[PDB]
């Protein structure tokens, strides 16, 4: 299993598909795709999960990567029963996940708290509780509920794509922290982050 606080199951959230590859609901996939490529992480078919998943080496430590393949809104039904069978605890797990209250090219790391009405994080949390660490990809909101789905279903415009990629690059380079289970320094660094 897990061991304290040195997070070792990495969660990206999204839709599958090519039709929402490039959407900002898919910001979760888009680090943790981007991370697996980094450190050499082969991300394969994992069915008996409803996901994609890999496992590797991080800096030295034996990590897990997981990208639901159920949809956004069914996201515990892979991210449950996947950290179980590992025995992965939440608080050796970090969640990367769109943010509608954050603007694009800022990036937050959050131990604990709600879904913020976030669909995929509102499947997980009755489960195995919110203890778990989050990587807020701000995206923007676009200013009505109604609007919400359109919003976080669009492709952002080039700019706040730019913005977004900066942010998501920064939060790499302190993956090291946080597989060491240094938290505090990792908030602290990724939290610090500004585009220019």
């Amino acid at each position: 299993g897990s061991h304290m606080s040195n997070i070792s199951l990495i969660v990206g959230l999204g839709n599958p598909g090519s039709e929402y590859a490039q959407t900002r609901h898919n910001a979760g996939f888009w680090f943790v795709e981007q991370l697996a490529d980094k450190y050499g992480i082969t991300l394969k078919n994992d069915p008996k999960f409803h996901g994609i998943s890999g496992r590797g080496n991080i800096e030295g430590h034996d990590v897990r990567l997981l990208l639901p393949m159920t949809y956004m809104n069914k996201s515990g039904q892979s991210v449950v029963p996947f950290s179980k069978f590992y025995q992965i605890a939440p608080e050796a797990i970090l969640i990367a996940h769109d943010e509608l209250d954050m603007n694009p090219g800022v990036i937050r790391l959050k131990t604990g708290g709600g879904h913020g009405g976030h669909n995929g994080l509102r499947d997980i949390v009755p489960h195995i509780g919110p203890n778990f660490h989050r990587l807020r990809i701000g995206i923007g909101h676009p200013g009505s509920k109604e609007r919400v789905s359109g919003h976080v279903l669009g492709k952002a415009p080039s700019n706040e794509q730019s913005l977004m990629d900066g942010a998501i690059d920064h939060a790499l380079s302190k993956v090291k922290l946080l597989v060491q289970g240094q938290v505090p320094q990792a908030m602290n660094q990724i939290n610090a982050y500004k585009p220019a």
